[PDB]
């Protein structure tokens, strides 16, 4: 019957062409077939029906109509997320467990990264000073492990801070295949399992009292907790989800080096993020909308849904489109510019900024790390704004929207680190 016909990317399967076109692919072929809602085939065949903006994002949480079980490619679950994972589960396991999480996001403990963001680079003025140049995207990667495990209530020794960093970075880049068979899937399930071996071992020794975490942090409410039928989770299982506390927290690099990035690009911002209040959370808040991270997200439609003039078959894969909607004209003034002020009249919409996904915190598979994300950026474009002053050498700046994962290409690089103290 009864609804207009589901128009096609047509084709058997159209991953490479996915994978070529990035995070504009989306946005191409609506444009190209002109239309809101369009079928596409990938993942060796698999149909998946694109859904964008707010009415897709709130379809897409449905829970009584969209499944997520199963939908993430398995080498993802094998590289990013890990088997058994939160993301994995749905039902009353997934509300159950997805609780466990939030109740890690208090006042007090929120307050606390905040703290331990702003110590921390504090702490590395000089040694910044000291280097030569220095890569933005490594230098917050090695910070945010620190700031992380230390969070997280995890104990990593300083000599394998850098270690663990390369490994999560491995880990989280390990979504650019989609899915599908890549160069670098074994290094990055072998930098999985060292890491996995690794806070098993710090769940054992909490469970068998040899150590004890600070009540609160994540290594000791994970520990500790049974599920709502009265079971722990096994220990392997639980450092998986212990990883899936702070790995993210890890990845929060990419925003910092899109932040200098736009700082970079925007002059002006550097002066209102120290003399504005609210500014620096606006600026952070731009940085999520604005830059490329997440390009979609994978469900399953659980019957017919009769969506924006076309009904959506049961059993076709969904995807909704996170860039396509954080960039959606009708949504956003002018969504290709880089505008914080945006945010002054934002009206706190679950379906609009979806960076890291939308609907419900305690019953969607929404990002349980939001906040967080937030609080670490507005520090951090604070610290670089306001602390230090330093020269942005010409290099290779390019956010290649043609390529997932977003990455500038030179990792942002900087010289010439200075702090700024007033000594009069
Ligand atoms: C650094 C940038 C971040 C990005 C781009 C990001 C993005 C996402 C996305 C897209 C999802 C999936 C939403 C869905 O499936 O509907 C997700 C889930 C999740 N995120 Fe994040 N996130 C980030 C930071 C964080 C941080 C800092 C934490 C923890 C402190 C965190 C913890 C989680 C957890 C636990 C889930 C799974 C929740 C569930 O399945 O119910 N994330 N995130
Ligand atoms: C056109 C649609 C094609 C459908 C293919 C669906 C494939 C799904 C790919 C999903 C990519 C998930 C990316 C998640 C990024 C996670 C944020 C980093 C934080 C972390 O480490 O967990």
């Amino acid at each position: 019957h009864h609804m207009a016909t589901l128009k096609r990317d047509k084709g058997l399967d159209n991953t490479l062409k996915v994978l070529k076109q990035g995070y504009l692919y989306t946005t191409n072929q609506r444009n190209r077939l002109n239309t809101s809602v369009f079928q596409t085939k990938a993942l060796g065949g698999k149909p998946f029906v694109v859904v964008t903006g707010k009415e897709g994002a709130e379809m897409f949480y449905n829970n009584d109509v969209v499944q997520r079980e199963g939908m993430l490619p398995k080498r993802i679950v094998n590289t990013l997320a890990g088997k058994g994972a939160i993301h994995t589960v749905d039902g009353k396991k997934h509300v159950d467990r997805k609780a466990l999480f939030m109740s890690l996001m208090t006042e007090g403990n929120l307050n606390y990264v905040r703290e331990l963001t702003r110590t921390l680079w504090h702490a590395n003025t000089q040694r910044m000073e000291s280097m030569d140049e220095v890569n933005i995207y490594r230098e917050s990667i090695v910070l945010l492990t620190k700031v992380g495990t230390r969070w997280a209530g995890v104990q990593a020794p300083p000599e394998d801070i850098e270690r663990i960093a390369t490994d999560m970075d491995i880990m989280i880049d390990s979504f650019r295949a989609l899915g599908g068979a890549f160069k670098g899937y074994k290094a990055s399930k072998e930098a999985r399992r060292r890491v996995e071996d690794w806070l098993e071992e710090q769940i054992i020794e909490t469970r068998k009292g040899n150590i004890h975490p600070p009540e609160g942090t994540a290594l000791y409410e994970f520990a500790h907790w049974e599920d709502y039928l009265g079971n722990p989770m096994d220990s392997r299982t639980c450092a998986i989800d212990l990883m899936n506390t702070f790995r993210p927290l890890i990845a929060i690099n990419r925003f910092v080096s899109f932040g200098l990035h736009a700082m970079n690009e925007n002059p002006i911002t550097r002066e209102k993020i120290k003399s504005e209040p609210d500014y620096a959370y606006k600026f952070a808040q731009e940085v999520r909308r604005y830059y490329p991270f997440v390009p979609f997200l994978p469900g399953k439609a659980k019957v017919d849904i009769d969506f924006q003039g076309v009904t959506i078959p049961a059993g076709v894969g969904l995807a909704l489109d996170v860039y396509g909607t954080t960039h959606d004209e009708s949504l956003w003034d002018d969504p290709n510019e880089f505008r914080p002020e945006r945010f002054e009249t934002w009206d706190g919409s679950p379906f609009d900024l979806i960076p890291q996904g939308g609907g419900d915190y305690w019953t969607n598979h929404r990002c349980a790390g939001e906040w967080i994300t937030v609080i670490i950026m507005e520090e951090t474009m604070k610290y670089f704004a306001e602390k230090i002053t330093y020269d942005v050498p010409e290099q290779d700046l390019e956010v290649d929207l043609n390529s997932i994962p977003g990455y500038v290409k030179s990792g942002f690089v900087i010289k010439n680190v200075r702090e700024v103290v007033d000594r009069t």
